[PDB]
């Protein structure tokens, strides 16, 4: 694992913040971008752009050829079934509404039960609240335990004959708790109930393979994965993208539109009304294949790393409190320093250079289930190093003795 | 003093060769090429100046939200806007129309109640109003349009009635060219109290807008026609009326509060953007409305205005050909038939010879049906076209005349 090598990829990380070294470690909120992906967005709108309902001339062709190629990214990423399974989005938040609008509203009503994580984002809650509030749907919430460790046996008691759907997080955004979605589909479908996963960050830190998780849909970003901002993508498995209604209607989703009635596109298209994000798909394939070719279990084992090193020096820290302990985490650590704000950790660490995030971090239920408001949040990509865990650590401890 | 050859040296793709042939792109009403300058604008967001924008704390989340809130600011004065919290970013036009049709139309118009478009429509500004006829029991009425192609008051005018909820209806069409007189359309709604949505995905490449002297509800227009970025569009709304509607997406962002029991929601513009939004589409949307302010947004009209004319002179001259939509102030897209060839033939057969135009229904079935065809040409003219390039369409299709004949 070159890390070195990796770092000189991404030329924002070698830039200066407040006259200081940046040390960006706010990857799940956003992250940073490769040379190859900014130079696949510059190459497209310098050099191969036009729209894409494949147009017979040569730019609409060249422009329909290369989305249509993300497309097939992503689907080899996903190592989904079918590029057909593969509907692109604003952002994940989208496809999960997606998703909620298409098939939730009309299959889900009054009394019925939707099954989620205490961890949801607020994206994979507010949009099945919709359902509770206009259809009178009712939201249940699976619990994990104060180390963060998620328990199958509390998700299966949960369970029953009126549960409609499940909607859950493949890694929590700020435990970095790692759901063990396959166990959880098998059990969904035994019973007949659809799931829909979250990967949002399980899709940046973990191998993903949506045939063997079994998943009826699954969710991510694309700013996350080291891709445009502007890219969401949508996969379900061809039965069940069927079985939706639209969501967004317009040109290039209808079949036929007279005055008196319009018929529909099968999916993908289905899915994507009017121009899509054509350039940040194109983006985000090259993005996908840069994950590809630094080799996503060699990822995996150097996030790991950081985040076994990263608990050890925090752990060192008199005041220091880390929420969410579990043994296969990804490499997300959410802290808080005993008597001191957030915001004021944030701050301040911010002026030797460090890059985190403090707040609700869009899941506030699950802070308040811990008894906070707020925390800070280190979360960790493919091109940090322990080196920048030090830089955390020793910025923590005399943010400790500044506010001390 | 309009310098056509200083402004395509903006524009890097303009020079590139296809089919070894020179480049004439006339399928800008299907999206528009970039300046540099956007270009640029992308790549340093990208390289230099990137984070998420729920204003951070830290250094580079500060840059990006400013940016962020810059590019806001800036469609704000393009469109004239009373207010940048009256300016909803979305993924594309189509999106903002589907956030007034899901947040609007679907909890105040229901069974019986009218929805009143014209026949020009895209398609995306009549599927959203059509989930509400399919799914509530709404009627559409469509305002016609004259052979040759021109929109008459009297005829809005008389379809409006007790019923009509709301009215949607282009600023330009996306076929015709024909501009439609909007100012006085809202008035005569505004007096019976029902609001209007504006598609302004072609009005504002090609005309000069104001939000407030038109005094319409809603403007919606996209950032890849208006030379900018994929991925991003806009949501004009009166603050009133934004407030008036329901969330459409939900999620991160547009919340104030979210317990296991309830969710709170924010006001207008946020209330309206879930999730991450298109932050560095936005930023490159800024750089191409402001590329359009330095070239001069009347220097524009009248340019293409004349584009249109020698267009429609030239192509007049072609033996066999049909024009449809002739508007004598319409913007400067020249559908087309060549009598006895199919469309397609027509495009593939141009494009070999260099010139991009575009073949099929433009995403407006009604309005060809209603102008009795399938399939029609589409050349359609931006700011750094050309009188040659014109004669260079003309040529072409007179020589596919001859070879399909
Ligand atoms: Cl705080
Ligand atoms: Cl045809």
């Amino acid at each position: 694992y070159d890390v070195e090598a990796i770092r000189r990829d991404f030329p924002i990380l070698s830039r200066q913040v407040h006259g200081k070294t940046l040390v960006y470690l706010d990857n799940g909120a956003s992250a940073q971008k490769p040379q190859s992906v900014i130079d696949a967005v510059t190459h497209a709108y310098a050099n191969e752009y036009a729209n894409v309902h494949r147009g017979l001339h040569f730019l609409s062709n060249a422009a329909t050829d290369a989305y249509e190629k993300s497309r097939e990214t992503v689907r080899r990423f996903l190592n989904a079934g079918s590029v057909d399974e593969i509907v692109f989005t604003k952002n994940a938040t989208e496809a999960i509404n997606t998703v909620a609008y298409g098939y939730g509203m009309p299959f889900i009503g009054e009394g019925d039960e939707i099954l989620l994580s205490i961890m949801e984002h607020h994206s994979n809650i507010v949009p099945w609240h919709f359902i509770r509030e206009r259809q009178g749907a009712k939201l249940v919430f699976t619990p994990v335990d104060d180390n963060g460790v998620f328990h199958i046996e509390e998700f299966e008691k949960r369970l029953s004959e009126r549960t409609k759907l499940v909607a859950i997080t493949h890694m929590s955004n700020t435990l970095g708790t790692v759901v063990p979605i396959k166990k959880i589909v098998e059990l969904a479908h035994a019973r007949g109930i659809p799931v829909l996963v979250d990967g949002s960050q399980g899709a940046v830190h973990l191998p993903v393979d949506v045939q063997d998780l079994g998943c009826d849909w699954y969710v991510f970003t694309g700013h996350k994965v080291y891709g445009p901002s502007g890219i969401g993508v949508l996969y379900g498995r061809a039965q069940m993208l069927e079985k939706m209604r639209p969501f967004q209607g317009g040109g290039e989703m209808i079949e036929e539109v007279t005055e008196e009635n319009v018929t529909y596109n099968h999916p993908p298209h289905r899915f994507e009304a009017g121009t899509p994000p054509i350039v940040q798909a194109i983006g985000l394939g090259a993005a996908l294949e840069y994950m590809e070719k630094i080799g996503r279990h060699a990822i995996l084992a150097h996030e790991a790393d950081l985040r076994d090193y990263a608990h050890e020096r925090l752990g060192r820290i008199n005041s220091l409190r880390i929420f969410g302990n579990a043994p296969d985490k990804g490499a997300i650590i959410s802290f808080a320093l005993e008597g001191i704000h957030a915001h004021d950790v944030s701050m301040v660490i911010d002026r030797a250079g460090v890059a985190v995030r403090a707040g609700t971090h869009c899941a506030q239920p699950l802070l308040k289930r811990f008894g906070v408001t707020s925390t800070c949040r280190a979360s960790f990509a493919l091109y940090n190093t322990r080196a920048e865990v030090d830089a955390l650590a020793e910025a923590l401890e005399k943010a400790r003795k500044f506010f001390g």
